[PDB]
RNA sequence: CGAAUACGUCCCUGCUCCUUGCACACACCGCCCGUCACUCCACCCGAGCGGGGUCCGGAUGAGGCCUGAUCUCCCUUCGGGGA
């Protein structure tokens, strides 16, 4: 089972997030579906390395941070 | 015998430093305020009582000193004079 999910390669780590210190602010670059290359940034819980590939349920929430 | 998870954060709980404000420095378990109650102190407002000054009046007012009359006494230069 998988549903409309679409990939996305993280490219760059900003900083970190979370009141606990367990989110990580990504930037990411989707790969399929329509955008095809239209970076976009997020948040993600867990470890991450670059050349990761986080998969997103939608594409258009783009939190945003510093 | 033998892992899971994170490779971070200050959210909670604590510590360290810096900065700021403080009526605190046995140092916030700090300092401190007023009412009420208890003891004492002197100080007002004073009912009341009783004196003593002082200004106005009213009345009486001792006494002395001026004078008029009258009386008595003594001196008389017979003029009066004195008490």
């Amino acid at each position: 089972m998988s549903d409309e999910g679409y990939p996305a390669e993280v490219i760059e780590i900003v900083a970190r997030t979370g009141v606990t210190g367990g989110v990580t602010q990504v930037k990411v670059r989707i790969l399929e579906g329509r955008d095809k290359g239209r970076v976009i940034r997020r948040n993600v819980k867990g470890p991450v390395r670059v050349g990761d590939i986080v998969i997103l349920r939608e594409t258009e929430r783009e939190a945003r941070e510093i």
